[PDB]
C-alpha cells in the first residue's frame, strides 16, 4: 500500500496529538474541518467532510471550499451533534464536470472541436444522471444530455443548456466524483453544553453565617444561592468543604501562627473529623449538603467542588498512607510550595511510590461527590500532578459519568496548560486577568478562538481569591464593569469570585495581588442588603450580561470572532456570529478617562457590503443607533464601559 | 495505558506525515532532533536523543538542551551514519541532581537544614554512583559521598566536594535520570552524500557535433566531458537519449511544423526506432552510451538521465498500450499542456485503466538505464502524473537499490512540491530563479532551510532549458555571476544549463523566459574554444565557486544558516557552519550599480563576542580582511559579484 491515495488528502485538521487524543466539541458547537487536497494534472477537484456519530451514522452531504486560492486548503463547518465520541473524513475526488466546464467555456466561442467537446459533457452528466436518487434531478440531466447531443442547434446554445442554475443544483446536491479518496478517520469528542457555555460564581460558604453562628452551613449558604441565580449564573464554584487540619493552621492575611479563633485554609484539608470524603462539622452534615444541592438545582445551579489532592498534616492518610507522601531524611515532610508562594499549612502528595493506590481513592473519592449531585470538579494545581494520573482518572471517570467536567487551575507555563486540557480537561483556566491592553486581549483572544480551541475551552474568571489584579486596584468600579464586559462576552464560560460585584480591590500591600483581609484565612461577612440598597455594587450590570449571553446564541460560543480596528489605542471592538446572530462589542479600557474613537467595522467579515448601514441596540441600554464602515462612540468611565450591541435583522 | 508518558515528551521533531513517512538526512549530515520537555512541580528535567541504526545499535549519548527559556523546547543535533533506515527516540527524565543542586547552592550559605540536605545529596549520588559502569567513575563518585557525609567538615567544604569539575564529567556523562520516558521511535531515510551535494551541468549531446557531421553522437559528445569535470562539476544531466517522433514535430522556437531538417524537442519520446529504453540513432548505439558512462565515470562524473512519462504519436506504447493513454470519443488524444504553455508534439499517459502495467514497465525501463550505469534520473514534470505512483516507483526502486536518486523537476504550488518530496524524492527543483531580491532569498532559504529539510533537498539550477530569468536578460554578465554565487553558497546542490558559462540572454521576445532559438528545438553549436580565449565565459568563476565547495564542509550542507543584517537593500549576507568550517558571503543582488555597504555580523551565531575580530578570506581572490561587529564592503558589478570568506582558525 502508499501512505497517498489517488486523489491525495492530506493533513486533516483539527488534529490533537497527531490522533491520539481527540478534538472537542459540544452539542450545537460548529467548526470547521481542513485539509490539504490537491491532484495531478490541471483538472479540478471536490471534497466533502463525512462526520460519523458514535453508531456510525454519516451526517449530511458536507461539501468543502478551497480556503484562499492558491493554497490547496479546503475547509467545511460541521456541528457537533449528541454526546460521545463522533469520527471524521475528509474524501477527497476529481471534479470532472467544473474541469470540462472550465475548458467548454473557452473552446465553444473559439470554435474549437465543438462537437467533439459537446459529446464529452453529454457523457459526463449522463454519469451524473446514473446516480442521481431523484426521478425529477434524473429527468432534467438527462435533458441537458439531449440538448448537449442535438446536432441541429448552434453550439453555444447546446452549452448553455448544461450550465443551468437548475442543473446547477442537481449537480451540486449529488455531483460526479472521480476516484473518491479518504483520509482516515479522526476522533472527536463531543461534550454537553456546559462544558464550553456557562457562567460561574464562586463563594466561601462559612462567610454566609448569622449574627448567633458566624461560620455559615450548608443551610445558612442556601440562603445565598437565589441572589446569585438571579445575577444569572449556572454554576456555583465552592472551596474545600472538608474538615480543615490545626496544625501549622495560618491565620488571617496569611499568617504562619492561627489564634484560637482563626478558621483556617479550606484548602487544609483533613483532620481526624475526616478527609476529602467528609463535611466541615462546622458546615453541617451530608444531608444539609444535599439540601444545598437540591435548592441549587431548582434555581438552575450546578454546583462545583474544589478538589485538591494534598493534605494538613492532621489528615489521616498521613498516618494510613504514608507513602503518598515524601519524607526527607529525618522522616518530616517538607510542606508544599508554588515559588514565591509557600504552603506551610499543607503536604503534597508524592505519586511515584502507590500509584494505584492514589487513582483508585481519588476516583473514589469523586464518585461519593458525584452520587451526591457534583458533576463538576475544579481541580487545584493540576500542574503539581503528574499529567498522566490527570489522564487516568479523567478516562475513569468519564467512562461511566461522560457528563463529568474538570476544570484545570493552572497558571502555568503554555506546554502543561495545552497539555493538560488535552489529556482531558474539559475547561482551562487561562491568562486572562494578566491581558488587559488591547494589544494583550486581541493576541491572545485570538490564540483561544483559533487552533487551541479544538483542545481548550476557557474559563475567564476576572477575578479569584488568589488574583486582584492591578488593573481593578488602579482602576475602581469602572474598571469592575470594563472586565466583567470583556469577560462575559469574550469567552462562553466565565466567573466571578464574591466581592467582584461590591468592587473589592484593596490589596495586601502595592505590587501584590493578593486581597487584603483575604477569605481564605478568614470569615468574610459581607452586607449584600445593604450593597443592593446604595447601590455599591455592579450585581445588576452582570445580571445584564448573562442575560444577554442566554438571548445571543453568538456568546455562547468561542470560535467565531473577530476584531475590528479602532483608531485609538484605549478602545477595542469586536464581533461574533452563531447563524443569523451578530453581536457586536466596543470596549473603553480606560477606566479612568473618557474615550472617543471612530470604530472601522470589516464589513465583508459581519456579511454584509461596504457600503450598507445596520441596526444595533445596545443591550445595555435599550439605544439604538445605525451603524456602518465607521462610526463613531464615546465612552465615559462610570456612565457607560462598553456597548454591547446586537444586530437588528 | 496513558497517551502521555510519567515524564512528557511531546511533539518530537522533524516528523514528516505524523511519522507514516521518514525525515531525510545523508551520512555525516547533522540535524536538530526537538521535543517538548518538561514535568510536574518545579523539579528539572533532562532529556536525550537515541538515535538507532538499521541493526538497531543505539548511537551515543546526546544530551538537549532547552532551545529558548520558557519554552520547555529541547533539542540536539545528531549526525546520521551509513545509509538506511534509522529510528530516534527521545527520553526525557527528571533531572534530580540539577535541583538538588540549585538548592543546596542557597541553603548551604544561608545554614537553612545542612545536615538534611547534604544527606539528601549523598542519597542522590549514592543512586547515581549504581547505574556507573567505570570502577574508576564510580570511585569518584562515591567519594564525595563520603565527603557530603563527614559531618566533621563545614557544610560549605561538604557540599564543595560534591560540585567539583571531576564529579561534574561523570554526571554529564552518566547522569542519574529519574523515570525515564520514552517517545515513540521516529524513522529517518539515511541517503549517499550526492543525494543532498552536488555541482550538475545539463548539456544537450547532439549539439556537440562536427562540420561533416553537425548532429553530435555519444563518442562526439563524450570530449565535452573533460571541461566539464574540470569545471568541477558531479553530475551531468541529459535531456532525453531516446528517439524522437516524427508526427506533430515541432519547428525552430517552438513553431508547430517542422521542415524536413528540423531535429525536435527531446521529450517528444518515441518512433518506430524505439521508445524509452532505446537510443536515439543520430546519438549512436547503446555501445556508444555505455562508453560515455564510462568516460563520464573515469572523469567523477556520474550521469541523471530525463526521464519523461509521455509519448509522441509515434511511440510505440499508442498502439501496443492503448489504455495508457486517454481518448476521446472520436478516438483521439489530446495533446499534453501545462497552461498556458501547450505541448502538441506529445501525449500525457492516462493512469487509470492499467496503473499495474505502467508500474511495471516504469520500473523495467528504469532498471533498464540503472544496468548501464545510470543511477540518477531527473523526473519530468512528475506533478502531471499521480502522486501516488511516484511512492510506488520510487520504492520499489529504492528497494533493491537504495543509492538511486530522483529528482522532482516540478515547478508547481507548494502542496504538491512538498508532497512530492516527502513520498520519496531525493531531490526536488525549486522557486530559486524567481527568488532575486534579498527579501525574497531571505524568505525562501529560511524555509527550506528550516522544517522544511526534513523532507526535501533542493537541487539550485540557476537557469534550465526552460528558464531564462529577466533578471538574466535585463543583468548580463554581472547577473550571470551573482546567481552562481547566490546558487553554489545557499544550497549544497545546484547547477546550470550550458550556455549559462556564456550569459546567454537572449529571449524569445520581451516578458518570456524563453531562450531565443531555444536549443529544445534545435542543435546549438558553440565555440567554446574561442570564448575560453577571449575570457568571455565565466566558466573559471564556476569553477572556483565548486573548488570553495569541495574544500569548505559548510558549504556542503543546508540547515546552517544564518543571515546578517545589513544597511542596503541590494546587499545580502549570510554564513553557514560545519564543525569548525565557517564561510560567510556578501552578495551585491545589483548587476548594474556599485554598492557599498555595512554589514552587521550576529556574532554569537558565529560562536565568537561582540567584541572579537577575526580574520577572513575571500576565496574569489586571495585576499584576506580583519571583520568584526560592523564591516564596511563595496562591491562593484563586472569586477565583484560578492566576497565569499573563509573563517581563519
Ligand atoms: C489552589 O490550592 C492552593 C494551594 O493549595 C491555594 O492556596 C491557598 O491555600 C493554601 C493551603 O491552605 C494556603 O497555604 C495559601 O496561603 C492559600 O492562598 C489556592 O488558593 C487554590 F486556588
Ligand atoms: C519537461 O517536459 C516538458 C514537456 O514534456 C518539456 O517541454 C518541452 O518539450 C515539449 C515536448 O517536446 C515541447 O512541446 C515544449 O515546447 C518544450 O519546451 C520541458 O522542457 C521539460 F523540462
Amino acid at each position: 500500500p502508499t501512505v497517498v491515495g489517488r486523489i491525495p488528502v492530506l493533513d486533516v485538521r483539527p488534529v490533537v496529538q497527531r490522533g491520539r487524543r481527540p478534538a472537542k466539541a459540544v452539542t450545537g458547537e460548529s467548526f470547521e474541518v481542513s485539509a490539504t487536497v490537491f491532484r495531478e494534472g490541471h483538472d479540478a477537484v471536490g471534497a466533502n467532510v463525512v462526520l460519523r456519530d458514535p453508531r456510525g451514522r454519516p451526517g449530511p452531504w458536507t461539501p468543502m471550499r478551497e480556503l484562499a486560492p492558491g493554497t490547496d486548503r479546503w475547509g467545511a463547518t460541521v456541528t457537533a451533534g449528541e454526546t460521545g465520541t463522533w469520527s471524521y473524513t475528509v474524501e477527497a475526488w476529481g471534479d470532472p464536470v467544473t474541469t470540462w466546464r472550465h475548458h467548454a467555456r473557452i473552446k465553444i466561442p473559439a470554435g474549437l472541436d465543438t462537437d467533439l467537446v459537446l459529446e464529452e459533457g453529454a457523457r459526463l452528466y449522463e454519469r451524473a444522471a446514473a446516480d442521481v436518487p431523484g426521478r425529477e434531478d434524473r429527468r432534467e440531466l438527462l435533458a441537458a444530455v439531449d440538448a448537449l447531443r442535438d446536432e441541429s442547434r448552434p453550439a453555444a446554445s447546446r452549452l448553455a443548456a448544461a450550465l443551468t442554475p437548475q442543473v446547477d443544483a442537481v449537480l451540486a446536491r449529488h455531483p460526479l466524483r472521480d476516484l473518491v479518496t479518504s483520509s482516515d478517520p479522526l476522533p472527536l469528542l463531543v461534550e454537553r453544553e456546559r462544558a464550553l457555555y456557562g457562567a460561574w460564581y464562586e463563594f466561601f460558604p462559612r462567610s454566609e453565617g448569622t449574627p448567633h453562628t458566624p461560620h455559615g452551613t450548608f443551610r445558612t449558604a442556601a440562603r445565598r444561592l437565589p441572589a446569585i441565580a438571579a445575577m444569572g449564573f449556572d454554576v456555583v464554584y465552592l472551596p474545600p468543604i472538608h474538615p480543615i487540619g490545626t496544625t501549622h493552621r495560618k491565620g488571617r492575611n496569611n499568617t504562619l501562627s492561627a489564634t484560637g479563633d482563626d478558621v483556617g485554609v479550606p484548602w487544609a484539608i483533613g483532620s481526624p473529623e475526616g478527609g476529602h470524603d467528609s463535611i466541615h462539622p462546622a458546615l453541617g452534615t451530608l444531608d444539609d449538603f444535599d439540601h444545598f444541592v437540591t435548592e441549587a438545582g431548582k434555581l438552575g445551579l450546578e454546583i462545583a467542588l474544589d478538589f485538591a489532592l494534598q493534605c494538613s498534616p492532621d489528615h489521616p492518610w498521613v498516618h494510613k498512607h504514608p507513602e503518598w507522601f515524601h519524607h526527607r531524611p529525618d522522616g518530616t515532610i517538607a510542606h508544599a510550595e508554588n515559588p514565591p508562594k509557600k504552603y506551610q499549612d499543607i503536604y503534597p502528595i508524592a505519586f511515584d511510590a502507590d500509584p494505584d493506590g492514589l487513582a483508585t481513592e481519588t476516583v473514589r473519592i469523586l464518585r461519593h461527590w458525584m452520587d451526591h449531585g457534583v458533576r463538576i470538579f475544579r481541580v487545584d494545581n493540576p500542574h503539581t500532578k503528574p499529567v498522566a494520573f490527570w489522564e487516568r482518572v479523567i478516562a475513569d471517570i468519564n467512562g461511566t459519568d461522560p457528563d463529568v467536567i474538570f476544570l484545570a487551575a493552572a497558571f502555568t507555563r503554555p506546554a502543561m496548560m495545552a497539555t493538560l486540557a488535552q489529556i482531558g480537561f474539559q475547561q482551562s483556566y487561562t491568562y486572562f486577568t494578566w491581558r488587559n491592553t488591547k494589544q494583550e486581549l486581541t493576541e491572545y483572544l485570538t490564540e483561544l478562538s483559533g487552533e487551541a480551541a479544538s483542545y481548550m475551552r476557557p474559563n475567564f474568571f476576572a477575578n479569584t481569591p488568589d488574583i486582584l489584579h492591578a488593573y481593578l486596584q488602579h482602576g475602581g468600579r469602572p474598571a469592575f464593569e470594563v472586565r466583567a464586559v470583556l469577560a462575559a462576552t469574550l469567552s462562553p464560560t466565565w466567573g466571578i469570585y464574591s466581592g467582584y460585584e461590591l468592587c473589592e480591590n484593596t490589596p495586601l500591600r502595592e505590587g501584590s495581588e493578593e486581597y487584603l483581609d483575604s477569605e481564605k484565612y478568614q470569615l468574610k461577612p459581607r452586607d449584600w442588603t445593604r450593597a443592593a440598597r446604595e447601590g455599591t455594587t455592579i450585581a445588576p450590570l452582570v445580571t445584564r450580561l448573562n442575560t444577554i449571553r442566554r438571548e445571543n446564541p453568538a456568546l455562547r460560543q468561542l470560535r467565531d470572532l473577530h476584531f475590528h480596528p479602532t483608531d485609538k489605542e484605549e478602545v477595542i471592538a469586536y464581533s461574533k456570529r452563531q447563524g443569523s446572530n451578530t453581536v457586536l462589542v466596543v470596549v473603553n479600557l480606560d477606566p479612568r478617562h473618557t474615550q472617543e474613537a471612530t470604530v472601522s467595522l470589516d464589513m465583508p467579515q459581519l456579511g454584509l457590503d461596504w457600503h450598507e448601514s445596520v441596526p444595533v441596540r445596545d443591550e445595555l441600554t435599550g439605544e439604538t443607533y445605525h451603524w456602518g464602515r465607521a462610526n463613531y462612540v464615546r465612552l465615559e468611565p462610570g456612565r457607560t464601559p462598553a456597548h454591547v450591541c446586537t444586530v437588528l435583522r
